[PDB]
């Protein structure tokens, strides 16, 4: 293979050490308010300026293969607590550098390190079973503003944005945040059924406007393969007729045949049509078409297995929409006449479809159709005058979007740190089986004071004297670092995901306990 | 990944600072009028010789990585000032690097940069709400001629042709600079309806001139497709000849067949023909066309929903224009008999489609054929004796007419720097929530100064002297650097957009307020 | 004359300078004044001299600007340069 080099015990620890303290003293300096940003060199244009904890921890990589396996071994935390949350970053890797240097302490002749391992686990398993009873429901609209004016880094106008969009849409709505181009943050909801496909043929707009084709109370024609020749589409326009009421045609295309007699008809005697394509690749558009039939009210014609073909059409079969706006890149139906009673049988359809499932993409669609057809899907657009504040912000955006998903589903415990502090009495009453057990707990012990000191550490002044007036007073008080005071939490607005801090928790103490038990180290000599 | 090398604090701050310090101290003596040319060495070729504030920032890349940090957020400031408004380049630079030389300083171990950070916005939304009050909109044509004279780095000249640009096709015209040939600047205003490409078969030339087909009250004949056959062709030459009138030929081509019969009757019977190609080479020839028909008043042929064969055609349905000029390479139509009042309609139609979208490209044709269809386009060929100088007098020119259209949309301010020294009494006021906001402020309030300051000091005087007396005086009374005195400025005739001002402001603002909050840099090794 | 018309304000213009201040704008609005009125760089404010107690000996001051002028304008006269080389 290759010539590799083995390193013993405490050298081997010490250069571990090292390359944790590096890669967590880059991003430590981030916490809370007042945390500082890094400037990240990008290879190809102008850098990246961040404060998460993964942007900063998946940049380092150290030259040193012992300090490198260090950096690998806190990435592994920073990145799971990033996909498992979405927020918990910079928390789970001081909590990791913290387990690992108490870690390195510990391990003399006698000490079994992985007792010490099992002690770790006894204690993280005690505290977030402690954080579970002392967590509390998200109910009003105010703590989801809260929540998101925190975790956008004491944003106020992120987190009334936020929260305005989930009253709109739901609190398990789809919110998605793009770059803006304005120099504010704008807030769009997009309402109705919209898919991203403007019509064909530049002749169907009858709007004398920006460009748009504009129906009330008009029919729909729902074809999942294509419209080829006149014969097929005649019918359908001969009922459009007759009725005298507009039709637009979403179908997989419009061959030329068919559109030249929609163009001609329109622009000659003037049937009132327009045509679009279907939404989604091939698979997403056969169930996406149906769901916009029985939200309109309607038959999807050529489908596989029911036998229905254009030239026996009816008006009973054609979809009723309120009002239709086809643009050149986009077409939204508005008010589908479509059987209330049976779209929500639909919804439910989906809803246990997801239920079932998970990919991460199938679900994604799946979601964009519960939201496409219950209530709307917001966009957030952020505000910024270059790439990289917009860059920032949106990483901000993100987070605190991430951190109220995270706190509707399991609910809200205090800030600041004090969530940790708060469970370290639980620590007191676990009845070590040994002393490698009890050492564990000891480390946890420790552990759990390093986030109030790292946030009052960053604000300027000393962590521990804090940390320890924290825990001296009562339940609901602690530290405010930007106002700089002991204050209420809730009365003054400072809340955290349970689940953001159990994952950080619990991540954090698996890698770095598993990271602590080593002895050898093997890395391959570094040839040039 | 790539071994990296991370540096935190002071450090990374100062060799930051050093880089900034470079990329604009390369630029700031380029300001104003005394400022100075720089060389860039050209990969290939002759080297340029600009007066810019991008191409010299744009150019100038560090060894260092710190340093190149620095320089592209020096980069991305100057590159999107000039996106943004075209001009504004140096100043933006200086003001950036201002506000990160006082960023910093007060980056102490108490002190938030983040905080400061948003006391420096607001600083920066207050002034920029003082430039929108101070401002003045343009209305005289001398106020224009007295922009693009100043813009232009004090070349009457460049002011003078700028204005007559103007004045012949439109503050919103179509005005495009290209490089000359002769000794001295040409303005070109094509006029009517004109597209570079001339007739086919050299054989229509009826002139005994300069290789011209010349043609008075003549006959359009308009087809989307090409025209093949002599079926389809020799209805038309029957109606023109007939009526004895000549006949042009627009279409997508002229195939060999219905080209042969159109030759020969022009060399045997005299029949007054010319044929030409379409000129939009894809999709927007087919938008062009009917344009070209609605001017001249007929129907394209060959269209797909409004068939209308070339085997029916009759003297109504071909367009009138009463004089028309076809050389080798452009043809022009002059006088097309086309219902203005329908042309107007098209006006506002294709004036409401650029309001719709925007491409850079779409919107580029756009404004092609509102300009093409109404009053004609106007063309600066700058002289020059060399290639250099040609680039060198180009890119002035096309910095005076980004400003003297940045001014007629957005009002006109006084220049040298007092529309910014005239905002300090607005920061004046403003209370700051903390000491952080008022640190910002502050520096804001120093940063204001710099641009005055500078003009003065590449004057060879004494920079802040002159700011101190000219914040001394009237609010009319600011420094001619060229004269070297104080001068009223209208009167004398210097003025900015305040558009370029307040976008060089927000965008320097913007970019050095986040430089100056980091506490961390990652940089790649630079191995070799 | 120009040069030491121009030298003659360096010292105020140095010492608000240190202060943290504009040198050049101090020395401007100095030279505003009056006779007695200055600059006071620990006080930072413009008050009377004797009235408040900064004074200098006339015979520090000539002769301080009597050498250096005498050695500097001797030193901006050379054409040449001559230096034993740096052997080791
Ligand atoms: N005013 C505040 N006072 C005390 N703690 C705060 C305050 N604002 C945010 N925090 C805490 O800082 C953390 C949120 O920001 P941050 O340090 O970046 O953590 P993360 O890396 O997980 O996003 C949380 O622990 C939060 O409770
Ligand atoms: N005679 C002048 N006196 C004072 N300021 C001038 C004069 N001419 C131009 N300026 C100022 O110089 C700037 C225009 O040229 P320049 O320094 O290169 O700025 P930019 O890089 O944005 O083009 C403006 O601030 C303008 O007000
Ligand atoms: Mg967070
Ligand atoms: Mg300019």
């Amino acid at each position: 293979g290759s010539a590799k080099d083995v390193k013993f015990g405490a050298d081997a620890r010490a250069l571990m050490l090292q390359g944790v303290d590096l890669l967590a003293d880059a991003v430590a300096v981030t916490m809370g308010p007042k945390g500082r940003t890094v400037i990240i060199e990008q290879s190809w244009g102008s850098p990246k300026v961040t404060k998460d904890g993964v942007t900063v921890a998946k940049s380092i990589d150290l030259k040193d293969k012992y300090k490198n396996i260090g950096a690998k071994l806190v990435q592994d935390v920073a990145n799971n607590t990033n996909e498992e949350a979405g927020d918990g970053t910079t928390t789970a890797t001081v909590l990791a550098r913290s387990i690992a240097k108490e870690g390195f302490e510990k391990i003399s002749k006698g000490a079994n390190p992985v007792e010490i391992r099992r002690g770790v686990m006894l204690a993280v398993d005690a505290v977030i079973a402690e954080l579970k009873k002392q967590s509390k429901p998200v109910t009003t609209p105010e703590e989801i503003a809260q929540v998101a004016t925190i975790s956008a880094n004491g944003d106020k106008e992120i987190g009334n944005i936020i929260s305005d969009a989930m009253k709109k849409v739901g609190r398990k709505g789809v919110i998605t945040v793009k770059d803006g181009k304005t120099l504010n943050d704008e807030l769009e909801i997009i309402e109705g059924m919209k898919f991203d496909r403007g019509y064909i043929s530049p002749y169907f707009i009858n709007t004398s406007k920006g460009q748009k084709c504009e129906f009330q109370d008009a029919y729909v024609l729902l074809s999942e393969k294509k419209i080829s020749s006149i014969q097929s589409i005649v019918p359908a326009l001969e009922i459009a007729n007759a009725h005298r009421k507009p039709l637009v045609i979403i179908a997989e295309d419009v061959d030329g045949e068919a559109l030249s007699t929609l163009v001609l008809n329109r622009l000659k005697v003037g049937l009132q049509v327009v045509a679009v394509k279907a939404p989604g690749f091939g698979d997403n558009r056969k169930n996406q078409l149906k769901d916009m039939a029985i939200a309109t009210g309607g038959a999807v014609f050529g489908e596989e297995g029911l036998t229905l073909n254009l030239e026996d059409v009816q008006p009973h079969d054609l979809g009723k929409v309120g009002e239709v706006i086809v643009t050149k890149d986009d077409a939204m139906l508005l008010k589908g006449k479509g059987d209330k009673a049976q779209i929500e049988k639909r919804i439910q359809e989906i809803i246990e479809q997801l239920d079932v499932t998970t990919s991460e993409y199938e679900k994604e669609k799946l979601n964009e159709r519960l939201a496409k057809l219950s209530d709307g899907v917001a966009v957030l657009k952020v505000g910024g005058t270059s790439d990289v504040e917009v860059n920032e912000k949106k990483d901000r955006v993100t987070d605190a979007l991430n951190a109220t998903r995270a706190a509707v589903e399991e609910g809200i415990v205090l800030g600041g740190g004090c969530a940790l502090l708060r469970c370290i009495p639980a620590l007191d009453s676990l009845t070590p089986a040994n002393e490698d057990q009890k050492i564990g707990i000891e480390i946890i012990k420790r552990t759990l004071k390093i986030p109030a000191m790292t946030i009052a550490k960053n604000a300027g002044v000393e962590g521990s004297l804090i940390v320890e007036k924290i825990m001296q007073s009562s339940s609901e008080v602690g530290y405010d670092a930007m106002a700089g005071d002991f204050v209420n939490m809730v009365e003054k607005g400072i809340i955290d995901p349970t689940k953001v801090v159990r994952t950080a928790l619990l991540d954090a103490a698996g890698v770095a306990s598993l990271l602590t038990t080593a002895e050898v180290v093997v890395t391959e000599i570094p040839k040039e």
